[PDB]
């Protein structure tokens, strides 16, 4: 992963992020497709519905939804990398996603006090 730590600030931090591009197009083909196929669904025949010719409407719904997905996985990832300690609610600050390239986001928190 790809990551930058910033620190202090009266114990605060800041964490900014990339997040590669195939990483996140596992969770794209494999987790949705998956999660979504087994578990119940709806009226789906063979596999799932291919993207095909009800038109890339549900492709708005594919690269958009994608380009929340692919916001989500990484930064999770990331803050593991560059290790940092917990306490209370996290605060997800997005950036700017493009659709097959690099995604950057941020984590405010605080740290539980020790010596």
């Amino acid at each position: 992963m790809q990551v930058s730590v910033e620190t202090t600030q009266g114990l605060g931090r800041r964490v900014t992020i990339t997040i590669a591009a195939d990483s996140i197009e596992t969770a794209v083909k494999s987790e949705l497709v998956n999660v979504a196929k087994k578990v119940r669904i709806d009226g789906f025949r063979k596999g799932k519905v291919p993207m095909n010719i009800v038109a890339q409407r549900y492709g708005a719904s594919v690269r958009q939804d994608v380009l929340g997905d692919l916001m989500s996985r990484n930064f999770i990832d990331a803050i593991i990398k560059e290790k940092i300690n917990p306490a209370g609610a996290p605060t997800y600050v997005p950036g700017e996603y493009k659709l097959g390239e690099d995604f950057t986001y941020s984590v405010e928190f605080e740290v539980y006090p020790e010596v």
